[PDB]
């Protein structure tokens, strides 16, 4: 949807994470995550809106989605390998990503 | 200095800024961060020590110090133009890029 949306999309899913005990309902949440950060990295915040596209604030903002997709995508291989708890706090360390972006940008 | 030298520089002035008794001692700890972060990007994190300096992973090891060194300059901006408060928080921040790097080469 829109980055609204997208952004408790994020929220939720981090606490589905949190609360689970298995892996599918773990690697559920994460790929939920993943899509709702891929639509939202193509979004340009309010606060950017005349900048470039390859501007420097643009440019960190983008990176901020990217990065937090390949983060997305290393806690999907270790729910795929069954190491729930390590899937969990891999997550849990997401938060970081929300935050970075949001100081900056929000 | 080597890298674990500038890990307990970078350790004990994260902890000094949170603790700091006034403003020059922030300014301070902040200063003697950026000097370690930018000689330790200059380093070889043991777990990739058999990769060029071109490879991926020796790519994000480095840009972790760059990002590190501009929210260090965020805070010290921040100290610099009175707002050591908002400077402490920035600070507070800055854990993240800790724990982020160490996840995937500590
Ligand atoms: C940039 C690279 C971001 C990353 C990574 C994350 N978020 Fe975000 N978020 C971002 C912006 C620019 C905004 C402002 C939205 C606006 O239209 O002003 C937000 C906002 C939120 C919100 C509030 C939702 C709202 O309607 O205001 C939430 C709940 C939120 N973000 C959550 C969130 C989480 C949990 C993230 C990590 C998993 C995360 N965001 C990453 C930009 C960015
Ligand atoms: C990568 C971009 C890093 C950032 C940013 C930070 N650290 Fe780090 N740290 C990193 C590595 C690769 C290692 C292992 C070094 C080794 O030779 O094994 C470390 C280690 C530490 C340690 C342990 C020190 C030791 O004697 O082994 C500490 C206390 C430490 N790091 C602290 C620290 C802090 C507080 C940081 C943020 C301010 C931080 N590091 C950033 C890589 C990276
Ligand atoms: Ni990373
Ligand atoms: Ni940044």
């Amino acid at each position: 949807a829109d980055l609204e949306d997208n952004m408790e999309t994020l929220n939720d899913n981090l606490k589905v994470i949190e609360k689970a005990d298995n892996a599918a309902q773990v690697k559920d949440a994460l790929t939920k995550m993943r899509a709702a950060a891929l639509d939202a990295q193509k979004a340009t915040p309010p606060k950017l809106e005349d900048k470039s596209p390859d501007s420097p604030e643009m440019w960190h903002f983008r990176a901020g989605f990217d990065h937090l997709v390949g983060h997305i995508d290393d806690a999907l291989k270790l729910a795929n390998e069954g190491k729930v708890k390590e899937a969990q706090a891999a997550a849990e360390q997401l938060k970081c990503h929300c935050n970075h972006c949001h100081q900056h940008y929000r």
